[PDB]
């Protein structure tokens, strides 16, 4: 039992809601949150640039040092850092994104660092600014993460379409 509320459940470990992530994980202060990062931890907009506010800057300031330390993190990558004010920790994961003319195929991968994870609050990756179909990025989710995935869409009309054409 978790105190994630109000999900429909897709699969034995896959959840979706209509929330806004950043109030979701202010609310329920899960162990992971994910981030849609890029290679330079660079929290701009979208989900990132959202999540960024949200800890007043803090996530921008370490991700800084981090980069600093390491340099830019793999397209289908990940890296975990705090998860400041909104959760115990963030898994900052490098979905490919298609206005970079990105390789789709990296989905799959990215997806695959959530398996890291028992729990996981997300967004859909690749989707929104990062260009790909958000129809799909569920498929590629459902068909890779193993761990139990709470995917919160912003977008009430895009989650009505993601339920109703969901297989
Ligand atoms: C599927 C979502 C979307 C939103 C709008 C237009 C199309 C698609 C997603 C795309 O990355 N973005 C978010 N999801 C959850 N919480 C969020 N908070 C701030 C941004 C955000």
């Amino acid at each position: 039992v978790n105190s994630f509320s109000g999900y429909l459940k897709l699969t034995d470990n896959v959840y979706i809601k209509n929330a806004d992530i950043v109030e979701e994980a202010k609310k329920v202060k899960p162990t992971v949150v994910v981030n849609a990062a890029n290679v330079y931890l660079k929290h701009g907009g979208g989900v990132a640039g959202a999540l960024n506010k949200a800890t007043n800057n803090a996530m921008q300031v370490e991700s800084d040092d981090y980069i600093a330390t390491n340099g830019p993190l793999k397209v289908g990558g990940s890296c975990v850092l705090s998860g400041h004010n909104l959760a115990k920790h963030c898994l900052h994961v490098v979905g490919p994104n298609v206005n970079k003319g990105e390789d789709i195929q990296l989905l799959k991968s990215a997806y695959e660092n959530f398996n890291q994870h028992e729990v996981l609050l997300a967004p859909l990756l690749s989707a929104g600014i990062f260009g790909a179909d958000p129809i799909h990025s569920l498929r590629v989710c459902v068909d890779t993460v193993r761990t139990n995935v709470y995917l919160a869409v912003f977008d009430k009309n895009l989650y009505d379409k993601l339920v109703s054409s969901f297989l």
